[PDB]
């Protein structure tokens, strides 16, 4: 169905949930529903250019998506939730780490966050596959999709280099994170370099750093078979955080 930002109201423990590149809030909705059933207040913004036709994605970049992340953090603050944890999938996990050394965060849970850059061509191939599937889900025939993709291929995404610079910049500041960190990484991730999980765990400078590998999951770990175990592991980590004060 339709993708939209969601806010699940619960107690004073607040969690900011961040989806990945070419994703949407549905990637973190089941996790937000589980945490809200456990009493957490959950808010998931939707990045600019996501949840809309892919032609609008081409005009957006990390500077737009980061503004959506900060707006989500400030929305929870403006609503009375001063204590916020950050949990994100892939690029959302990168944004979660960036929040860790930028604003007060009770704890961060980067899930399959890439610390290694990929080539623009490799990234753009994923954009093209996302664009083709989006038009497929719009109900268009195969012939109409081929015609629209032919024009789509003539419009390169000029913000992919900035996306590379974002991942490289966060990796150089991982040692400035002192908040508790729960690194979640699927072992059979064919989308990123799984050594990113070791970089985050080894170089974060917090006393409470954790790493768990998921042996039966792919990159989309929140949608794969172990997600119920992931929900419990994330919940049980969030419970150890220094809430209230």
């Amino acid at each position: 169905v339709k993708p939209q930002p969601f806010t699940f109201k619960g107690g004073k423990k607040a969690v900011l949930l961040l989806h990945g590149f070419t994703g949407n809030t549905a990637d973190v909705r089941m996790l937000g529903r589980y945490l809200n059933e456990k009493g957490y207040t959950c808010h998931a913004p939707q990045y600019k250019g996501h949840g809309v036709p892919p032609e609008e994605l081409l005009s957006t970049g990390p500077e737009d998506w980061w503004k959506d992340v900060m707006d989500g953090y400030e929305y929870l603050k403006s609503e009375g939730y001063e204590q916020i944890a950050a949990c994100g999938l892939s690029l959302g996990g990168v944004f979660s780490l960036k929040l860790g050394y930028t604003v007060p965060i009770k704890g961060i849970v980067p899930m399959c966050a890439p610390m290694y850059i990929k080539s623009e061509e490799t990234m753009y191939e994923g954009v093209l596959d996302y664009a083709r599937n989006y038009k497929k889900f719009e109900g268009k025939t195969a012939e109409q999709i081929n015609a629209e993709m032919e024009e789509f291929k003539k419009t390169p995404m000029n913000t992919l280099k900035a996306l590379q610079d974002l991942i490289a910049d966060v990796r150089e500041h991982v040692d400035m994170i002192y908040s508790p960190t729960f690194v979640v990484q699927a072992r059979h991730d064919h989308m990123i370099n799984t050594d990113s999980a070791n970089i985050i765990y080894n170089e974060v400078e917090t006393d409470d750093k954790q790493l768990k590998w998921y042996e039966e999951s792919g990159h989309a770990i929140t949608l794969d078979k172990e997600r119920e175990t992931l929900h419990k592991d994330v919940y049980q980590f969030l419970e150890t955080l220094d809430w209230q004060t």
